[PDB]
């Protein structure tokens, strides 16, 4: 690939290739942006077709970072890691090490967390290195805490009241963030409509929360005021578009839009959508409190302010008129705008999520 | 290309390639091995016909400075940085500044210097934002310090081609009369020795027969002459099959880099019996006196430390009669062998190790 | 002796022959490797037939400590302190101020701690003048805690099953630790043959765990499926191998094999033999979590660990086809090599136990 | 040998066996006392017929080295390094290193320097390693520091056997023409002295005769002459049956280490009235001037502060005739003194101690 | 007064006369001896008669500091301070401002706390200028068990066996420290004999121990194995020594002996005679274990040393064959010199009760 290209075009600030060859080890430590403070991100570990496939990959994943965390209203940049691997089999103590040392020698500028292929026993790993690490020492009901508000968020702006408590939710898949989420919708009265792949866990939350399984394909129709898509993503496309009779989509999986249009278009017909990256932001919200000594206390509370960062989002499209998905990445640029620009003031040493 | 495969068969550390939209700063830093310490690599700002043929390049030069940094002695490891772009005209305060706070960022891996393409005036930018830099215009008229090393180095040439370190009379051939070449000549003449020169610069070949009393000749009856020392300093390559044949000169001791075309040339003038000091050796002078900068800045200590060319250079004559082999095969292991032998040595647990970059 | 000659053979890194005319003190520090970090290692006081009985003595425990800490996933070296003297009698404040004093002298270089002749109100002296210290401030449940999953290891190795629940153990000796790892094996549901020269232990045991107990030399040949030999070391002989009617052999005891030939045979057998020294970890592991701050619980979890390394013991032995004590030693070479590598890339400040 | 048991008898404080295979590094540090601060003494590089042979050499010299210090009024603890080995060929870069690695390691308790088959090129090397060392090249021509150093020693000679301090016209026998021999002249000929000396080396005597307008004389004829000063400046135990007879030279000033070969010659030389500075004494100026390096090098201040071996010297003398005693006991008794004395009036309570270490 | 003559004769450190015209300070710190470390000892504030009178007492108890320090096994010295005035009338918060900042001045070679005149507000004033104080933020009960230990050593001497349990104490006064101490020797199975001139206060006692109320004067001959002197001082003089059924005493009371005299003696009737400075030690140990963080517990646990310290001074009578009284003098005097003697061994950055 034409790598300086690609990183000019987005102004990419740099390419951090590492490699350790008794070790086997290959990262590629992505930094899209710093300004609003150290990119941090997590460390993907999978299998690549081709090096500079995993390169444009480590790239769009920095990028969205800068995105995430800006939006998430963090003080940090986006960066992000790909070590080419299989993490079920070429896996070993060095190799951690070794990224370890290398993040330690770019001095916070870059800090990372786990993410598919890498565990929470790499970054103990790293962690021997270098301070500048996340993930170490359940980040489930956390981040499920933040869907929650998210959906909160989202219920005020379509039923004109934040609270859900009555409401049915269709919520897709079942897993620890799903369940976590069930719990929340639960305790707070609100019925749920639950499905998944496996039997097994649609059982845990009927028999815990007294909902109603549904068919996997059937779970996109069903006569409820909230759709929460937390299983795989995508789930919003052509098909599913029409079938939702629930005024709002507010869930925890990643990359709920097959398609620009989709976007485009549910924002026409009045459903109410959170932005995926924004409203399960609990996720790397968390993983940031960790690097000022963790509480899960304050994590919890802090991932509750999604429910603002959401409202701003469905503020900016009453503004320029563009649906949610297109109102996310604008609030994030202009925060890190807004913030870049109060922070130019001299001062012999401004704070930082590093400082003591 | 294939970086990462590139990277590990001769087991590269690290690629950073920076880039900086509003300046057009397109930066590669290759970081090739970091054992001896940091990496100190100068930066070429040329223009490239490819992009992976400019990190090809970075490459290949932090590896060859692997193999410099430590035959000289040093403490440093293999870097370069490779900047894309027309020197000429592409040049900008803001690209430098940019430039210098990634190597800030490496903190410490990675130390930068002048390169084809590349001023002080740069290095005083750089410096705006780290420490991570020398060759800047407060620390290291340099020319002589280097030239006073190929002098010593030149000088190790004898006393294995003449059994004596006195050049005291004896001719020497000099390609070029450049800055260095210009200083190399004073040295000799001092020590009472035969100059004979040219160079493409009438004036610069005048001041010198004026100045030294030297006997000009022409560009191509240089590599052909009566002289026991030829004194390659101006274009490498020099030392190939239409030059070889005509020289019968017992030494070999330039400033000029890669001075051997291929690695049969020196494979030949081994056989011919014609000593050579291995070029990227006897020219560190030249890294050695910017890396002087590091520990505050001394040129009167610069020129006492780039004497050690003299022994170093007689090292690798030891090791080319060692495993017999060309000189140039001996360079390259003893720069290998040193770092092995340094590295383990230094294993031994301390609390705060000594570095280049200790106050 | 030839000091020189035995340190050159195996490249020893210093011999602190230290002394004090006043308190009387005699110590003989041996660092033998220092690769993985400072030298930690216990002080030895007790009486020697001659001075360079004692420096060969520290030598040679030094040099087992670098085995031992390196098979442990530790990042320390290998030293050892012996001080000559009976500890019963002439021991004294000043003595252990005065070795204070030297071991802050090394500068990190050596951490002690407790070994037979010292105690943790010894260390409380010593750390009057040096932090480089460990043992001040019960050790026995956490190093019993590493034999069970040892043991564990062991188990899935000769049953193709790591749970014990069910098997019979026949444990020698049922001192703090092996009373300890009886706790283990009892509340995870399996039989106990208890034994010692002590009545009185044989009976706490034989009560709390409804074990049976069985003649001192009787203990080697019980039906059971494990023998853990935490009594005193050589138990592994010419006498016992025949005997042995167990599977396995994992135990707190150290020297388990009088002969390296037993080691040799007993492989033929096709007996499960976790190396004693490797087993018997959670000991060392345990003092080395004081010197980030100590935590039980965190040292009770990390000990878990014997389980892998045990485990990657087996491995080495199934690929050079050599006998598990041959495993330790060459696992223990070859990660010091490994992690030596790994960390020679420059950085200005790398981590060790140290950094705070 | 039974290293417990010497240690304890003279209270040795520790014995520090490092060893590199390697680069074959077989160190002894030998640590005596710290009590007045850090111990300083160099490394003595040379081949021994046992290794016992070695250790007992160290200690004997690290003994030495606390006596010396605490004469020469310096804070500074004695120790002293022995390195087995042939100077001449097994030196390598790899075990100084890892010598220095090891002085690091004892944190400041140990400094080190040169002597006897070691050189300021083997300090450089330390240096890369640790600060805990003295006598670089870029610190401490001392041969004429410790020159001026006996030359203030001798004048403190006088006004003790002549009432005067003024060596001017008096003449002084000089064994042996070396570097400190020869600076020591310098100083004599310059207050107006009359010279007469001798050495192995006509060159050398011959550079004297005529620099100074010495009087030479034969390598035998020295320990006789007309001179009311003799100093031997070459080697030692010329202090014996066979010269004490033969000199009545109202005294004895030298550079030269072990200058009585027993106990005994002393014991007698006072009785023939005979004031004689105490060799170790006199010459400290040496340890002197490596110390200097310590707080930032500086030749002027350490030429004003080798003058104070004058009233050192001096102060012997007093208490020579204080216990009555010979001059080298005095010696002795004077550095025991301010050792207890010193660390008496140290015993005070403070946060941070000032030591030779102190920024 | 000849005050260099007075200091010159013992060797005193220093006389730091500290004064304040508008707060009226006027303070005098003596510090007697620094070679164990920093000079420790309360702030006594009291009217003087006289000037040098003060100047003399001040000297008189830094020195008697140094050697209940000394002998109570603590690094610290002998200092002291006395401020000329009536506490109940002329205090003021400036004053102790004042006080402290020329603490501060010292940097660490005295510490402070409080004694009779001075309270726990005064110390908060000083530590608002400097953290060389100590007894800020019930100090009784430590140094209550610390007697109780103390006579545990006098039992185990007088009757072959440190169990109290069964043995009767003969309790002159019962104040907050003696009684404490009766809770010791209650829990512990011992009868008690108390007194006081606070009826009042026998009663507390009487009921909550079952002891049986006595005659001030007739205190000192009850039928009792032990005799607590816990009033006041001298109580151990002509009058009593006869008296005196107890086989030992130990007390929390100061000056226990009226003349050396009487301690020369009762070592002829071989009473057991705790050392009264030494045994009510737990008092300075406490506000001690302040410097380093303070907790009552490690406090509570150093306190009961006493039992060690209090039978090396019993060993030193039976050495030199000397009281107990003049057996504790010379303890002290030994521990520093033994210690000073270890600790001139160089070294960068020795440590100190102020090293954090």
């Amino acid at each position: 690939m034409e790598i300086f290209k690609y990183m000019e075009h987005q102004d990419y600030e740099q390419l951090v290739i590492c490699q350790d060859k008794a070790s086997g080890l290959k990262a590629i430590i992505a930094i899209h942006d710093t300004t609003l403070g150290p990119a941090l991100g997590g460390t993907r570990m999978w299998t690549y077709a081709s090096e500079e496939e995993a390169i444009e990959d480590a790239l769009r994943l920095a990028r969205g970072m800068t995105y995430k965390n800006a939006a998430a209203g963090l003080n940090l940049g986006g960066g992000k890691t790909v070590i080419i691997g299989n993490p079920k089999t070429d896996k070993n103590d060095e190799m951690f090490r070794a990224f370890g040392r290398y993040i330690e020698g770019l001095n916070g500028r870059y800090i990372t967390a786990e993410d598919v292929g890498t565990t929470e026993a790499d970054m103990d790993l790293i962690n021997l290195e270098t301070d500048y690490v996340t993930g170490t020492s359940n980040p489930s009901p956390v981040t499920a805490y933040g869907i929650y508000y998210g959906m909160k968020a989202a219920a005020k702006e379509a039923f004109g009241d934040d609270s859900l408590a009555g409401k049915t939710v269709a919520v897709q898949g079942v897993g620890n963030v799903a369940y976590a989420l069930c719990e929340y919708l639960h305790e707070e009265g609100a019925k749920l409509i639950i499905t998944d792949i496996n039997e097994e866990a649609v059982q845990r939350a009927v028999d815990a929360f007294g909902a109603t399984a549904v068919g996997i394909n059937e779970i996109y129709s069903q006569e409820a005021d909230i759709f929460a898509p937390c299983a795989l993503g995508a789930i919003i496309n052509d098909e599913t578009i029409p079938q939702l009779k629930a005024k709002v989509i507010a869930g925890s999986a990643n990359n709920q839009l097959k398609e620009t249009r989709h976007g485009d278009l549910i924002h026409e017909m009045g459903i109410v959508y959170a932005p995926d990256y924004v409203i399960n932001s609990g996720g790397v919200i968390n993983v940031a409190d960790e690097l000022d000594g963790y509480n899960r206390e304050r994590a919890l509370k802090r991932v509750e302010g999604i429910y603002d960062v959401i409202g701003k989002i469905f503020a900016i499209s009453k503004r320029d008129n563009i649906p949610t998905y297109v109102a996310a990445d604008r609030m994030a640029e202009e925060r890190i705008a807004r913030v870049a620009n109060t922070r130019s003031t001299f001062l012999q040493n401004e704070k930082s999520v590093l400082s003591r």
